[PDB]
C-alpha cells in the first residue's frame, strides 16, 4: 500500500480472486453460484454428469456442499479486499479524482457482494424483514470483528448494499472512462443499484436508477450477436462481464455445464425444460434456439435421447476452452425498469416490456393487465430473456414463487439432424426432480431454496445469531 495504484492492484486482485476461483472443477468462481441458481429454477434439466445434478434436486446448497461453501469464502474474502482499499486509500499518493475513484470501485464491489447475500441468504425482504442473514464488516477482517460478530437481518444487508453503492454512484463520475468490461463505472453502478433496488422492493429507486442508466445506454443485441453463443464481453448489451484468455481462464470451465451444443464440451449438462419452448411465441428468434439433439459428440445412431438444448452459451475458443461470462446486460435493465414501474403502477411499465419483446421478435401485449397479471408476465419474460443467466433462484425468492416442474413423455420421436441430413427414433428427456428431497411438494418459501451460512462460521463465530435467531426451519 501507498499509492493509487497499489489500492488499484488490490481490488483488481479481488476481482479475479472472485470470478476465478475453483472449489474444485465442479465450482468455477463466481459464476457457479449464477449456475446453482438456475439448476434450481424451473426451466433447467441437468443430465447425470459431474456439477450440478445435485442443484437440480435441490440437496447441494442445503447440503452446504462445494456451492455453497465457495459462496461464503467468495464474499467475504474480497469484501475484505474492499474493506482495505477503503481502510487506505484516502491515503493513498495520486490524483484526487483517482482516491475518488476508486473508493467509488471498492464501494460498489462491497456493496454487490451484499447483495448476493441478502438475495441468496435469506427469504424475501417482505417474507420476514428482520430474519437473519449475514454479518457485516465495513472495516478490514476491530475487537467486535475477532470474537464473531453477530449476523444482521436482510433488512440490513439490503440497506447495506444500497447504501454502498449510492456512495459509489456519488464518488465515480460520468465522465470516468473505464477500459474494460469488468471495471466498475457510473453505468455499472446505476445497473448494479437498480437490482438491489428492486430486489429490496425499493420501487421508487429501482424506476429512478434504471431510468438513469437507459437515458445513457438502451442497447438491444441484434438477433446475430444474440445467436453469437453469449461468450464475448464485446458485445454491446454487456454492461458488465469477465473476459477470459489462455492467461486468465478458469472462469471458462463453466461453459462445459452451459454449452450443450459444442463437440468438446466435457458435461453438455444444463439443458432445457422442453416446456420452456412453450413459453415463446413462433417469430420469437429464441426459441429457434431451443431445439433436441443427441450429446455433443456422442455418436448419434448409439444414443438413446434427445434433450433439448439451448444454443445460447457457447465456448468462444473451443481447442484452447474459453468463453467469457456476463453479468449484466441492458435487457435485464428494461425488465428491472418495467417490474418496478408495475409496483408503482406507472403505466409505462408495459412499453419497457414491449420494447424487449419487440427486439426478440415476441409479441406485444395488447390489453391492459391487472397490475399483478402484469407483474407475472414480466417475471415470464425475465425466465425467457435471462435464462441460464443466474437468476431463476432469485427470482423464486424475491418473488414467493414456487418452483414447477412437469413431467415430459418419452416419446420416442422423429429426430432431423445433419453430419447432409438424416433421421432416427429416439426418446425425449424432460425434467427429473420434481419435489424436494424429502418428498414435499415444491411451495414458497422452502428451506431448500436458501443458501446456508457454513458449519466453520457456525463454530468459530460465538455470536452469529445473537441478534437474530437461526431459522426454526433447520432441525441440524
Amino acid at each position: 500500500f501507498g499509492k493509487t495504484g497499489d489500492a488499484e492492484k488490490v481490488l483488481n486482485g479481488g476481482w479475479n480472486y472472485l470470478m476465478e476461483t475453483f472449489n474444485s472443477y465442479a465450482n468455477p468462481g463466481y459464476g457457479a453460484m449464477l449456475r446453482a441458481n438456475d439448476a434450481m429454477g424451473s426451466d433447467v434439466v441437468l443430465n447425470s454428469k459431474y456439477g450440478f445434478r445435485t442443484h437440480n434436486e435441490f440437496s447441494a446448497i442445503y447440503g452446504k456442499g462445494g456451492t455453497n461453501t465457495l459462496s461464503w469464502l467468495l464474499a467475504y474474502r474480497v469484501i475484505n479486499d474492499c474493506n482495505g482499499v477503503l481502510d487506505n486509500i484516502d491515503a493513498a499518493e495520486g490524483t484526487q479524482a483517482d482516491r475518488n475513484r476508486i473508493k467509488g470501485q471498492a464501494l460498489a464491489l462491497r456493496g454487490f457482494l451484499y447483495l448476493h447475500l441478502a438475495s441468496c441468504y435469506s427469504f424475501a425482504i417482505d417474507k420476514d424483514p428482520d430474519a437473519v442473514c449475514a454479518p457485516i464488516y465495513t472495516q478490514s477482517t476491530e475487537t467486535i470483528a475477532a470474537e464473531g460478530k453477530p449476523a444482521s437481518s436482510v433488512s440490513e444487508v439490503y440497506a447495506q448494499s444500497i447504501n454502498d453503492l449510492e456512495e459509489a454512484l456519488e464518488l465515480i463520475p460520468e465522465t470516468y472512462v473505464r477500459d474494460a468490461k469488468h471495471k466498475i463505472d457510473n453505468e455499472v453502478v446505476l445497473g448494479i443499484l437498480s437490482r438491489a433496488c428492486l430486489y429490496a422492493r425499493q420501487w421508487e429507486k429501482a424506476k429512478t436508477y434504471s431510468d438513469k442508466l437507459l437515458a445513457k445506454d438502451n442497447y438491444l443485441m441484434t438477433e446475430s450477436e444474440y445467436k453469437a453463443g453469449f461468450n464475448s464481453v464485446d458485445n454491446k448489451e454487456w454492461i458488465w462481464g469477465h473476459a477470459q484468455t489462455n492467461d486468465q481462464s478458469n472462469a471458462s470451465y463453466q461453459f462445459h455445464y452451459l454449452d450443450t451444443t459444442t463437440k468438446g464440451s466435457y458435461y453438455y449438462s444444463f439443458n432445457v425444460d422442453p416446456y420452456f419452448r412453450d413459453l415463446f411465441e413462433d417469430g420469437d428468434y429464441r426459441k429457434e434456439m431451443l431445439f433436441w439433439a443427441t450429446d455433443p459428440g456422442a455418436d448419434v445412431e448409439s444414443a438413446a435421447y434427445v434433450w433439448m438444448r439451448n444454443s445460447k452459451f457457447r465456448f468462444r475458443d473451443i481447442e484452447n476452452q474459453l468463453g467469457d461470462i456476463v453479468l449484466m446486460r441492458v435487457a435485464e435493465i428494461y425488465l428491472i425498469n418495467a417490474e418496478a414501474k408495475a409496483h408503482l403502477n406507472d403505466p409505462d411499465a408495459i412499453n419497457k416490456l414491449n420494447d424487449l419483446k419487440t427486439a426478440r421478435g415476441a409479441k406485444t401485449i395488447h390489453t391492459n393487465l391487472s397490475q399483478q397479471d402484469l407483474l407475472e408476465t414480466i417475471w415470464l419474460e425475465r425466465r425467457k430473456e435471462l435464462w441460464g443467466e443466474g437468476f431463476s433462484l432469485i427470482d423464486i425468492i424475491r418473488n414467493q414463487q414456487t418452483v414447477v416442474r412437469n413431467a415430459y413423455p418419452e416419446g420416442p420421436i422423429d429426430y432431423i439432424y445433419t453430419d447432409q441430413t438424416h433421421t432416427l427414433k429416439k426418446k425425449t428427456q424432460g425434467h427429473r426432480f420434481f419435489n424436494f428431497p424429502d418428498k414435499s411438494a415444491f411451495c414458497p418459501n422452502s428451506k431448500y431454496y436458501l443458501y446456508r451460512i457454513t458449519d466453520s462460521e457456525e463454530l468459530a463465530n460465538k455470536n452469529l445469531y445473537k441478534d437474530h435467531p437461526k431459522l426454526s426451519i433447520y432441525t441440524k
